[PDB]
This record gives C-alpha cells, structure tokens and sequence, in this order.
C-alpha cells in the first residue's frame, strides 16, 4: 500500500522539524511501519530522530519516540502515563556513520504491529529487535497526542533529545508491513554480509572473522559460528567458512570447517537482560578461534582452530595437563572411561584404545572424526538441544543419535578437559574440509596446550615454510611447518606479560624478514622481528600512535603487494581507543628500508570513533583493494553480548586509505 505521509530533505541542526499538519490527522487504526532514510555523522550523545507526543503540560511522559544514541545504538520509546506504559526496546550497535568519510544513509524500518502486539525494527536491512507484549501500545493511541516531530521530542512546549543529522526520506504507512515487503525496501549499505543469522550454520551469532587471498584468486573467510549467544566457550561453536570468487561482491553459502554434534545446530535468541545474558551451554564440545594459510608447495589450504571438550573453556581448561602421555618421545591421546578417577587408557597407532594400567589393548578403537568404535562398531550418544522454555537455561537430551566422539560430555571414553589445536585441510580451496587432527604437545606433557592466534598463518613467499603464530603465558609460541602441515615444530618467543592474550598476527617485511603484531596489556600495539624465516626472535617493542585499551584487541596486518609513497607497505587494522573496542581504523604504515623501521603515516577511520570495532580481518584482495571483516560492534562490553549480524564486511580502494 502507499503511505499516508511522504516528506524528505529535512536537515536536523539541533532545532526540531513540526510536521504535525501533515501528519497527525492522517494517522488511523493502531498498525503503523515508519521508514526512513537517515544520517547521522556526527550525532549528539542522545538523539530522537522522531517524534508523536502529548506536548501540553503535565503529559510529559506520553509520548513515542525513535532514538538513536553516539554509541550507535537504535531504539524506540512507548510510553502513556495513564495506561501507565513506560515501554522502551533498543539494541546497541545497529548503525553505519561513516564509509570512505562520507555519511551513510541507513535505512530504518519500524513495525508497530497491533494485531500480534509486536513491535518490530530494522535497520540497514537487519532485525535488531522484534518484541512481543501483553499489553499493546500503538503509537498514535497515545493519550492526547498533538506533535508529530523530526529531529526531537516535544515534551511541555520543549525540544528534548535534539538531533544533529538529516533526514532524507521519510514514509508513514497505517498497515503493518510483513517481513515480506519489508525486505523488498531498497538499501543503501556500505557494508555485505559473508555469515549471517539464518544461513547454512543455523548459528544466530558470529565471532572471530578471518580473510585470506588464495593463489587463484578465491578469497577464503572462516569464522566462529557460535550458536550460545555470543560468549566464548563453554558454549556451542562450530567453525564455518565461505569464499568469494569475484573478489569479494559475492559470498558462497558457509560450510563448516570444524564441527561437534553432541549438541543441535539451533538459531536461538538469547537472552539480552542483565538476569540471564550470562547463560552459557555448559555440556557441549566446542571450537573457537580459527586461523588459516594456503601451502604452494602441495596447493592445499590449512585451517586450525582451538578445541575444547564438553564444559570447557580457557577458563576451567585443565592448565597442568596437556592431555597427551609421552612414551618414547611420542605422545599419545589420553582417555578416562566411564567410572574410573583416573585416565589410565591412551589412543594408539591406528586409534587402538588402550589399557595403561595393565598395557592391554582394548576391543576399543577411536576412527578418524574422533568417534568411538567397539569391535568395529559405532557407538551412538543421544544429542541435546538447549532452550529457555522453563525461564531459564535447559539442556536436554533430543531423541537424535549420533556417532559417540571422545570430546563428548555423554561419551564413553573422554579426552583431558583442557585445550588442543586441530588442524583441518581442504584440496579444493574451502568447497569442503577433512575431519580434523589434533595436533602433539609442543611445551611438554605437562603443560597445557597453546592457543592460536587467530586470522591468518603466514606463507614465507621465498620458501615453503608455513608458521601459525599461537601465545601461552609468557611467550608467544610458532608453530612451523617445512612440509606442508605435516609435521610441525615450534619457536618459542619471550614477551614480558605474564596471561596475556597475546593475539600475535605476521607480516613478512622482506624475504626471511617477519614483523609479528601483536596485542597486550599495556594499551598499546606491540611487536617483534625475526630475521631468519622464524627460528629467533628480535625483543618486544610497542607502537606510538595507536592506543587500545588495557585488556587489549586482535590486531590484523598485512604486507600490501603494491608501494605506497615509493616505499614498501603494512597495513594494520585495529580499534584505536584507550576506552572501548570502538574507533576502528586501518593504519598504513611505510617501511624504512634502512632499518626496517616503520612511519606510520596514514589513519583510515573505519566509521565513527564512537561506533564499535572489534576483531577483524583483512586481506589484499586479488585486484589490490582491500578486504575488512570486522566486528562491528564492542565485543569486551558486557552491554553488547548476543547482537545478531554485527560481523561486517567492507570493500576498501588504497586511496580510500591515504
Ligand atoms: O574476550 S575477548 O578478548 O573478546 C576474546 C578472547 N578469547 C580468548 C580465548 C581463546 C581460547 C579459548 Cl578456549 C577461550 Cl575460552 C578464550
């Protein structure tokens, strides 16, 4: 249907727009869908886009409202004093500012929808929220309405929440437009999404993205697809992939690369509220934080991930253990079976279960995917589903079987509850992925495993070295590879941080010169040099003229192919803010080739320094653009947990940058 009312052009410079005339008395019946095309650059600390308010005096508080705040985050007030209903609904991080420094015109779509009692918001083509109540309001309902506002709110004859940014199309429709219609409202998004609530992974929340340039030109992007909101284990997350074969305009429907079934691939919607946001799936296996590279010598692309056993994260990962014994230099996969206090069982050659305390073997084998097998046969588990039917958390059983596998909290024979790194490879550039293989200890039998820095590995260009850079107390640890992931050995490099979560990202500055970027807890960027393809290591400096806060960032670089200035580049892509995970920027750096020094030289904003930037990934793409997939949102910030569609991808041109 057409709208009732269609205006355009309006500049908001912190003086309200009345279009009461136009508008008021064409409001009817209690349906209404507002869309409207924004910008907002520069945006005051709290700001109402628009407004229907009882403007007379002692009706202060009957009015609704669309917010927006300089965190990015969107939202509407409700609100009747006599129906006493004070209601509001928002979600942070819902909006673009900024793209290639010029405003970006977001597109907002909100359902007030009376015949289901829901209020519905889109923006940029996401739903944000959609909330159900008891008791409905419809906005034009609301007790002695008389002002209808762009740009404030009128409350007793004044301007509140005034607006600095401009409205350039604004519609209102006495209808409830379906999901259907909304979704054929033309967009004008800076950004696209690779992974997204409702895809092949049925996960409704992304982490931890990755980017890598093929030699064929494919461009390859894992990421964690984390299905218990958007916690880190303990909790569901499977590792999923998509590529891209026109250099980033299209994506191909996610596979995974590392998957557990003890627990249902759901889309659920988890709980935002300060009394259940915390609930964590506590019984499933889990992967988290993926990195990859691609070989030349064999062609094959390598993937590796964290894995954790059902319950555990780094927080509860048994630190004294690495999970394996050691018997004549070779290490073996240890096992406790049901019943014991003890693991006095080990996985052997060709996955023989066997008996320590006796050293018999058992009529017990482990296949390939880690899946249980007695006398040849597969067991089975049955699978679980979680829900929060009851008001809170429940994890039950489902009905499904499925191959019982010793990462399993229902399985027989269970691993060390601590952390490994798998390894995954694909022949066919990411259009499918092998069962994963747990790589040895490298610091000894009884420490506990490293974890991997994710993004990317690093493929010396002059040989065929492969090194995956992965951190532990006190050191960053290299794991390097001379024969195609094979085998691998590590290279042990000392930093002056005790538990940091030193996420460690290379550049190769020259053949066999390798500048490691990496994150700590002093607020700033740190980094070391090898020059000798990775066996030693310089010692730790910092970089001037970024600022991250005392917790630190996952930083992400690249050796750019092309000079900038004469001179050979890095790029580095980071939050830069002493505050928050917001401020993102991707920083071109020149290299001295007198000492191989660095001028940081170029600052590219993202966005807005107050909108949120997190994790990110970036990558040259085959046509010398570049590549960004980021979280779009303060992922440390415990008022941003579980925000779908937040993981966003950019396409970027070099003068773009400087
Ligand atoms: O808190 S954030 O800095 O956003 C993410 C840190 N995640 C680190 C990490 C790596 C491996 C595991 Cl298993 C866990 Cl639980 C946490």
């Amino acid at each position: 249907i057409s709208p009732i009312f269609q205006g355009g052009s309006y500049q908001l410079n912190n003086k309200s727009i009345d279009i009461s005339s136009l508008l008021l008395d064409k409001l009817s019946g209690e349906s209404q869908t507002v869309v409207m095309k924004f910008k907002a650059d520069k945006p005051n600390s709290l700001q109402a886009l628009f407004g229907l308010s009882n403007s007379k005096a002692g009706f202060k508080n009957n009015y609704f409202s669309i917010f927006m705040r300089d965190s990015g985050e969107i939202g509407v007030e409700i609100r009747d004093a006599q129906k006493g209903i004070n209601y509001l609904f928002s979600r942070p991080a819902s909006l673009w500012g900024k793209h290639k420094g010029q405003a970006v015109e977001n597109t907002l779509v909100f359902v007030s929808d009376s015949k289901d009692k829901t209020y519905t918001m889109y923006v940029n083509g996401i739903e944000v929220f959609s909330e159900t109540v008891d008791t409905f309001l419809p906005i034009s309902n609301i007790n002695g309405i008389d002002k209808a506002t762009l740009g404030a709110v009128n409350r007793e004859g004044k301007e509140h929440y005034l607006a600095k940014g401009s409205i350039d199309e604004i519609s209102l429709f006495n209808k409830a437009i379906s999901d259907q219609e909304v979704s054929t409202i033309p967009l004008s998004n800076p950004f696209q999404l690779i992974f997204q609530s409702g895809d092949s992974t049925q996960a409704n929340y992304f982490r931890i993205p990755t980017l890598y340039t093929l030699s064929s030109g494919r461009v390859l992007s894992s990421i964690d697809a984390r299905y218990g909101g958007t916690h880190d284990s303990k909790s569901k997350i499977n590792i999923a992939t998509s590529y891209s074969d026109d250099n980033g305009k299209t994506w191909s429907e996610p596979i995974f690369a590392m998957k557990f079934n003890d627990y249902e691939e759901q889309l659920v919607y988890w709980p935002r509220d300060n009394k259940l946001k915390n609930s964590q799936i506590s019984g499933s296996a889990s992967f988290i934080d993926s990195s990859i590279v691609e070989d030349k010598k064999s062609g094959k692309t390598i993937l590796l991930a964290d894995v954790m056993p059902a319950g555990i994260g780094n927080n509860n990962a048994n630190k004294a253990d690495s999970g394996f014994k050691e018997i004549n230099g070779h290490y073996y996969l240890k096992l406790k079976k049901n019943g014991d206090n003890d693991f006095r069982y080990t996985v052997r050659e060709n996955g023989v279960v066997y008996n320590e305390t006796t050293n018999k073997p058992t009529n017990y084998t482990i296949n390939d995917k880690y899946e249980v097998l007695e006398g040849g046969k597969s067991l089975t588990v049955e699978q679980y589903s979680v829900d929060f039917d009851s008001g809170s958390l429940r994890e039950r059983h489902n009905g499904k079987q499925v191959p019982m596998n010793v990462f399993y909290k229902d399985s027989l024979f269970k691993v060390t509850p601590t952390n490994y790194i798998a390894m995954t490879t694909s022949q066919n550039r990411g259009e499918s992925w092998e069962q994963f293989k747990l790589l040895p200890p490298f610091l000894g039998e009884k420490h506990n495993g490293t974890y991997l820095c994710p993004g990317q590995g690093l493929a010396l260009k002059s040989s065929n070295r492969l090194i995956f850079a992965t951190y532990t107390s006190g050191e960053l640890t290299y794991l390097i590879s001379d024969d195609s992931g094979q085998t691998w050995k590590k290279s042990s490099a000392s930093i002056p941080f005790k538990n940091a979560t030193a996420e460690a990202q290379m550049v190769e500055l020259r053949d066999g010169v390798i500048r490691t970027f990496f994150r700590t807890t002093t607020g700033k960027i740190a980094y070391m040099t090898s020059r000798d393809s990775g066996e030693t290591w310089s010692k730790v400096s910092y970089i001037d003229g970024i600022q991250q806060t005392s917790y630190g960032t996952q930083v992400s670089a690249i050796k750019y192919s092309q000079l900038i200035d004469g001179k050979e580049a890095v790029i580095l892509s980071t939050p830069n803010s002493r505050s928050g995970r917001k401020g993102g920027q991707l920083v071109v750096g020149l290299v001295n080739k007198e000492d191989d020094s660095i001028d940081w030289k170029y600052h590219y904003d993202i966005d807005l320094p107050s909108y949120g930037y997190a994790y990110s990934a970036i990558t040259e793409l085959p046509n010398h653009h570049i590549g960004v997939l980021f979280e779009k949102y303060d992922s440390w910030s415990r008022n941003e947990l579980h925000l779908s569609n937040v993981v966003q991808y950019i396409d970027l041109e070099i003068n773009d940058l400087t």
